[PDB]
């Protein structure tokens, strides 16, 4: 993929937003910011130039689930690359954001590679 792909990185919990963005950078991606709950996503999303989303799901103010589904509504962003990250592992819960337009799945805790090769699927789909 772009090298220069601008990647918005969602968790409440600031060690697992450095541990992606540093995976990310570890596989040449240096364009990450980072977002506190879904809300502050949208707004960073608002101001432009994302081309892929990795988020949690259990955040306040409002949740990836909610998140995933405002993305793929809005017809500024609907097909906008989302991989979910969340320590929900429950078939339902899979389920769930897979119908709500998905784009991947990695349940926490997931190694390094998981991300690379859950990434690069998502990648491959999409021809980027
Ligand atoms: F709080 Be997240 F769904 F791991
Ligand atoms: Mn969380």
């Amino acid at each position: 993929a772009d090298k220069e792909l601008k990647f918005l990185v969602v968790d409440d919990e600031s060690t697992m937003r450095r541990i992606v963005r540093n995976l990310l950078k570890e596989l040449g991606f240096n364009n990450v910011e980072e977002a506190e709950d879904g809300v502050d996503a949208l707004n960073k999303l608002q101001a432009g130039g994302y081309g892929f989303v990795i988020s949690d799901w259990r955040m306040p103010n409002m949740d990836g689930l909610e998140l995933l589904k405002t993305i793929r509504a809005d017809g500024a962003m609907s097909a906008l690359p989302v991989l979910m990250v969340t320590a929900h592992a429950k078939k339902e819960n899979i389920i769930a954001a897979a119908q709500a337009g998905a784009s991947g799945y990695v349940v926490k805790p997931f190694t390094a590679a998981t991300l690379e090769e859950k990434l690069n699927k998502i990648f491959e789909k999409l021809g980027m």
